[PDB]
C-alpha cells in the first residue's frame, strides 16, 4: 500500500539505559557509513558519554580503557555496562549488570545484552532475558524497527566457522572436530566453511543460519583471544537466549567467574547439537 | 525507547493505484531533494508510467499534456486520474475518478485525492472520502508513515493568503474582503498575511493553521489562474473532507461542471467561517 | 557520467569555528527533518557546546539566553558569536566578531556571518567578507557542498515582502511604498507579493530572486520586531556582501551601535534600487 | 572545514553505458538496503532496462536469462554487456565488450568491467583498461565519488580464501597449496584464512588486503562453480588491471575461449606471487 503506522516498542532505568545505548549505536552507525584509530576513539567516547548521561550507570568497562570507569556521583544509577564500542562489516557489543568488583560478575547475572552489526543495514540483536529480538536501524527516523521477535537458532546447522590458518596451533579437540566436519563418518555431506574474521559478523551469521563459531584455545593463545566481559559473555547471553550453547570447551561461558576485567577466554558457540558434538571431542 | 514496530496501513484496484501514485511521489521527492523544465518532464513521465503500470487506469489528464492520455488496452483498469505532477517548496496534486468525457466529471464524483508537499519533510495529505490523513515519507523505508488521522481545519482562522500585489486588478469582493481583514470593524485584531506563492504550500498551511487562501477572479484573469481538474478540485476535495469550504465565489468548486480539461477557475478555500465571510462580500 | 571527485574547500581559528558552526547546523538539520520548545532547547545546546568546544570563542550571545555566555578559560579563543539557533521552512542565523561589551559591536565589525535554511535541501549562505558563497548540506557525507560562488543580488527586483496584515499600524513611509508597488505611477506592472513568515526563508528568496523584504517600525512595535545582534546584523552582512542594501529606514543596519544584546531594530533589505526607493519614501 | 567542491569525473557511447550501469547499481543498492528471488528479478530488470535505454547496447547476457538478450533495433548501439545483477554483503558484476557470438569473446577483449559491493557503504571497482578506480556511492547526491585511483594489489599477501569444507573433494594441487599455507616449510607464519562466501566480498578483500581467492575445480564440480562470462572474466579483468593474476589453474582466465554463455570455469586469483605459487602446485 506503501503506507505504515508506527508504534512505540518496549523490551519486556534499564529502559533509559538501552535508549542511550541505542542512541550511541545510531551515532556509531553514521560514523562508520562515512569513513581507523580515530573511529575507535570516537566510538568509545560516544558510548561513555551517552551511558553516563543516562543517569542509570555507576561502572563501565570498555575494551578501550585500562581501568573501569566510575560514574560521577550526580549521574550515578544502578547499572554496570561492559562493552566493546567498535569490534572488528564491524560491530558494537555490550552487556548490562546490576567499584571494579561490580563488573566482575559471572555472565549468568546479565540483565540485558546485545550487539550491533554495521552492514548494508545496521542491525541490533537485543535480549532482556525473555528471548532475542532483532531490530534494523531506520536512520531517517533515527529509530530501531523490530524485524524479528524471539529469534531461535537451529538445533543443528551445516556451517563451521574458525580461522583454519591456525591449524598448526590447534588443540587436539579442535583438530578432531574440524576433521569430522570435513570427513563425516556417517555418510552425510561435509559442513560448509565460513569465516569473515569479524566476530559479530560471524556470530550473527551463526544465529540466523545455524552451525558453529569457534575461537578456541590454541598453542599461541592458551586462553583464547576474545575478551570475557564485553565480547564472549554478551554473545553467549544472546546465543543462549536464542536456544544455542556457548562454552569455553570446559564450562559454559556464562558460568566463568571473571578474574580481571580484560580477561580472555576461549569461545565456542552456536547450534546446540554442534556445540555438544564439539564438547564430546574435548 | 528508540524502538518501534511497523504495521501496514490501508485507506478505508484503488489500493494498487494509490500505491503507484505514492511510489511516483517517492521518486519525485528524491529528484527534488537533489536538484527546471527537466524536472517537470521527469515528474510527468514517472507519474504517467507508474499509473499505467498499476493496471488500474484508463484515462489520465496531466497538467503537462495537451490531450488526455488513454491507457493501452492491456493495462486498462476502471479509474481516471487528473494530476499536476510538479506544481510551484513545491508539490504534486492528484484526483481520482471512476474517452476525455471520463475526466470531465464534477469534483463531487472524486473517489480519492491528495497532494504531496516537498519540504524538509515530504508530506502527503490523502483522502478516500472518509476524512483526511497526513503522512510523512520515510525515505529509508521507502514508505509513507501515518502522522495524523482525520485532520480537521479550524472553524475560523486568523491568516489570509493571496497575492496582494494584484490589488489594482482585484474584483470588488476581494477588495472588500481584504479591507475587512486589515481593518476589522468589530474591535478584533487584523488577520496576519502569508503567501508563499506555491499553491500546495499555501493550501497546506491553510489546512494545518486555518484561515483562508484565495486565487480569485481578477481583471487580468477573469477565470482565475488555477486549473479546475488537477489543482482546484483535488484541493477542494481535501479541504472539504477536513471540514472547510472551497468556492469559486459563485458556487462550490466541486459542483462546477468542467467544460475542458485545462479549464481554469477561481479558487477561495479554507476555514468555513472565513470562506462564508468572503461569500458575503460577493 | 555519474562520477565525481571531491576537493576540500576553504573560505578565504576562524576555520575551526566555522567548522563547528557547520557541524551544529548539520545536527540541527537532522533534528528538524525528523520532527517545538524542545527543538529550540536542543538547537541552542548543540550550538553552544560545539562553539565552545572549538576552542575559538570567548563570548556567545544566543537568542535563547538572557545573558551573554562566557567561555570557560580552558576553551577560550578570540572570537565572539551572536546567533539565533532556530528561527521561525525555518533557519539558523549567526554572526562572528573578534565581557558583554565584546558582543555589542557595530555590524560593520563582522568577520564572518551566515544563515542556514532547512528546506527540501539544507542550504547555508556564508560570507567571510569576500562575497557570499551558497552551500548545500550532503547528509550522506556530512559535508557542505559549494553550489554557487560570489552570489550577487539583482540591482532591482519585482517582489516585495512584508506582513500586509499590519496595514493599520504602518508608518507613513511603509504605506507610501506599498502603495507604489501596487500602483506604479510610471506605467510599469505592479510588483508581486510574497511573505512566508519565516525571516530566513524570506531573506533567502530576496537574495536569489531579488526585490525587497521589510519588517519596519510600526505602531505596535516602534523599534521593529527583529533582533539586531543575531538576526538583522547577520542578514544585513550577507545581503551587503551580495551587493544589496540593508537599512533601519534611518541608517544602515551595520552602522547601528548596539545598546543591549537583545535590542530590536527595523529591517528593510534587498536589491539596492528597491531599498533606495524605500528610503526616498522615508 | 566541513566544506567541499564537486567536479565531474570521467574514466579515461561507452560513457553513456557506464552511466546507465551505475544508475542501475544505484537502484539495486537502494533495494538491498531496505530488504530473495524478488530482489533477483528486480535487479535483473533494472539492469536490462537501463542498459537498453542507454542506446549503447546490442547484446546482453545475464546470469538470470537462459538466452542472450538482443537489443531492439531502435535502441541498438555497439556494445555487449555480460553481467550478474545480484550475486551472493552481496554484489553486482559486469563486463563490457564491443548475435550470441558477440558475447562469447575471450576476456582479453574486455573494454570495461566492474563490480559493486553492497556493504555499510556501496562500493564500485571500475576499470576501462587504464587501471582500477574505486568509488563510493553517495546516495544523497545519487553519484559515485572517487575514493582511490589506480588501485594496486600487493605482490604477495598473507590471507587465503576458499571453502575448506570441500577438502574431501579437493584436487591434488589445492590440497598441496592449502597444506603449504597452514604449514609453511620456510620458517614463516601460516597464512590467515578468510571466506565470506559471497564472491564479490571475497574478491574485494583480496584486492584491498592482498592474498589469494580460490574456487578451483573439485570432484563435485570439475569445471568449477563460478561463471566465465559475468563472474570470472570481469573479476579477472579488475584484478589484472590492479597488478594481480587470475588463472583457471591451467591458463589465464582472460585467455579462455568461451564455448557457451553460462559456461563455468575454475577461478584462482589475487596477489601475483600467491597465484604463481598455486600454479607451481599444479
Amino acid at each position: 500500500t506503501d503506507m505504515l503506522t508506527l508504534t512505540r516498542y518496549v523490551m519486556e532505568e534499564l529502559t533509559q539505559l538501552l535508549n542511550s545505548m541505542l542512541t550511541a549505536i545510531k551515532a556509531i552507525s553514521s560514523a562508520v557509513r562515512k569513513a581507523v584509530k580515530k573511529l575507535d576513539v570516537l566510538s568509545n567516547s560516544l558510548v561513555i558519554n551517552m551511558l553516563q548521561s543516562s543517569y542509570s550507570t555507576c561502572v563501565l568497562v570498555s575494551e578501550e580503557n585500562k581501568d573501569a570507569i566510575i560514574t560521577a556521583k550526580e549521574k550515578r544509577g544502578k547499572y554496570v555496562v561492559c562493552f566493546d564500542p567498535l569490534d572488528g562489516s564491524i560491530g558494537t557489543i555490550f552487556a548490562i549488570y546490576r567499584s571494579e568488583k561490580d563488573a566482575l560478575q559471572c555472565g549468568r547475572n546479565i540483565v540485558a545484552a546485545g550487539y550491533a552489526l554495521y552492514g548494508s543495514a545496521t542491525l541490533v540483536a537485543l535480549s532482556t532475558g525473555q528471548g532475542v529480538d532483532l531490530f534494523m536501524l531506520d536512520p531517517a527516523l533515527g529509530e530501531f524497527v523490530l524485524v524479528e521477535k524471539d529469534v531461535k537458532i537451529k538445533k543443528k546447522g551445516k556451517i563451521y566457522s574458525l580461522n583454519e590458518g591456525y591449524a598448526k596451533y590447534f588443540d587436539a579437540a579442535t583438530t578432531e572436530y574440524v576433521q569430522k566436519k570435513k570427513f563425516p563418518e556417517d555418510g552425510s555431506a561435509p559442513y560448509g566453511a565460513r569465516y569473515v574474521g569479524s566476530m559479530v559478523a560471524d556470530v550473527h551469521r551463526t544465529l540466523v543460519y545455524g552451525g558453529i563459531f569457534l575461537y578456541p584455545a590454541n598453542q599461541k593463545s592458551p586462553k583464547g583471544k576474545l575478551r570475557l566481559l564485553y565480547e564472549c559473555n554478551p554473545v553467549a547471553y544472546i546465543i543462549e537466549q536464542a536456544g544455542g550453547l556457548a562454552t569455553t570447551g570446559t564450562q559454559p561461558v556464562l558460568d566463568v567467574k571473571p578474574e580481571a576485567i580484560h580477561q580472555r577466554v576461549p569461545l565456542i558457540l552456536g547450534s546446540p547439537e554442534d556445540v555438544q558434538e564439539y564438547l564430546t571431542c574435548v
